[PDB]
């Protein structure tokens, strides 16, 4: 059970934490409530393994994507700003954290990449992707390349893709239509064509990863490279000097990266919901508080318009919202791992030529919804004769498993079969698999299978 009359918050160490805890402590002054501010390790996912038995913090930071998970299961609470409080915020930023028409948490921050350029090789950056083969050859016979980023992700590839028309879900009502893929219209063809083009006129490398792409643009080895706010600290600590801007256009339309929302939500078992509501509504939420947290370290974009007017002033974050508007919001819905999966296959298949752009894009869209995939990567990333233990820890109670044993013949549909009556009595997202190998002492498993999602 959580202490009541007391406020516990819980960001990640990344963020300014000591900052927050001055507006808590702020908030301590006038009320006489203790805010205390903790940043766990493995944040994301031992709150819901601790909010499930209904314990943990009264307030949880993070990206909004988690935040679909948490939701769904019932693990935040439902909050009630009123209609002039969500006036003061971007109006995009509510729709990252709406889920099931009820909004699930307050925004903070905003993220998206942004086209980040060598401003001594490159004065004039060019406006769209077009433009980038021919630069690419009066560049490269001096040594250099025109543009490098992650081919290996396709959070990457994504701002090409949908430019013409490329969508993963359709967003109507207040719900994301799942079998209304995106990803193999003409408009993704088209992206995902031009880029496959690059690869083959030599102009980009299938394996350039991320940190191939990072390690080349701060060596000044290429002129351009596709970032977020994240990556800004490793560019400044090297010695080239950059700009950040708006992402090249496709075909006259803009490039389209997905937005994620940094958040922050309530517990849905915490008996101090109106204490959380008017401390992030009045004290956190406004021009000073979030400076208290952005000098600590900064949040880069942020949702409260007044504070990003003022932080837009940085031409670099002012790219980053100019491209967060362009962009789609990442959607918070358990398919969208299998859309990862999909679309992380057909962007390599067809950057390596092992499928053409419309046999990807069509696989990529049969795949989207599917959630086998992940199910049978959890069956060869468990030894085998750990499967039982790893099944009784994951929670799949005993008549499960002697129901599966009885009826299914062979080992591998046992245990595929085992994971897929699990997922459909308890959701994904709450951090049970990898909660779960962590306390049969494989931590290498998890730890191996946790940093690839």
């Amino acid at each position: 059970k959580i202490e009541e009359g007391k406020l516990v918050i819980w960001i990640n160490g990344d963020k300014g934490y000591n900052g927050l805890a001055e507006v808590g402590k702020k908030f301590e002054k006038d009320t006489g409530i203790k805010v205390t501010v903790e940043h766990p390790d493995k944040l994301e996912e031992k709150f819901p393994q601790v909010a499930a038995t209904g314990d943990g913090p009264d307030i949880i930071f993070w990206a909004h994507d988690r935040f679909g998970g948490y939701a769904q299961s019932g693990l935040l609470a439902e909050i009630t700003p009123a209609a002039a409080f969500q006036d003061k915020l971007y109006p995009f930023t509510w729709d990252a954290v709406r889920y099931n028409g009820k909004l699930i948490a307050y925004p903070i921050a905003v993220e998206a990449l942004s086209l980040i350029y060598n401003k001594d090789l490159l004065p004039n950056p060019p406006k769209t992707w077009e433009e980038i083969p021919a630069l690419d050859k009066e560049l490269k016979a001096k040594g250099k390349s025109a543009l490098m980023f992650n081919l290996q992700e396709p959070y990457f590839t994504w701002p090409l893709i949908a430019a013409d028309g490329g969508y993963a879900f359709k967003y109507a009502a207040g719900k994301y239509d799942i079998k209304d893929v995106g990803v193999d219209n003409a408009g993704a063809k088209a992206g995902l064509t031009f880029l496959v083009d690059l690869i083959k006129n030599k102009h980009m490398n299938a394996d350039t990863d991320y940190s191939i792409a990072e390690a080349a643009f701060n060596k000044g080895e290429t002129a351009m490279t596709i970032n977020g706010p994240w990556a800004w600290s490793n560019i400044d600590t090297s010695a080239v000097n950059y700009g950040v801007t708006v992402l090249p256009t496709f075909k006259g339309q803009p490039s389209k990266p997905f937005v994620g929302v940094l958040s922050a939500g309530i517990n849905a078992a915490s008996p101090n919901k109106e204490l959380a509501k008017e401390f992030l509504e009045n004290y956190l939420l406004t021009d000073e508080g979030l400076e208290a947290v952005n000098k600590d370290k900064p949040l880069g974009a942020v949702a409260l318009k007044s504070y990003e007017e003022e932080l837009a002033k940085d031409p670099r974050i002012a790219a980053t919202m100019e491209n967060a508007q362009k962009g789609e919001i990442m959607p918070n819905i358990p398919q969208m791992s299998a859309f990862w999966y999909a679309v992380r296959t057909a962007v390599i298949n067809a950057a390596s030529g092992r499928q053409t752009v419309d046999a990807a894009l069509a696989a990529a869209q049969t795949n989207a919804a599917r959630a086998a995939a992940q199910l049978y990567d959890v069956m060869d990333a468990v030894p085998a004769r750990r499967w039982k233990e790893f099944v009784r820890t994951l929670g799949l109670r005993e008549a499960e498993i002697e129901a599966v044993e009885v009826e299914i013949c062979r080992f591998r549909d046992q245990q595929y079969e085992m994971l897929k009556r699990w997922r459909q009595q308890q959701p994904a997202g709450l951090g049970a698999i990898y909660a779960a190998l962590e306390r049969m002492g494989l931590e290498g498993c998890a730890e191996d299978l946790r940093s690839r999602l």
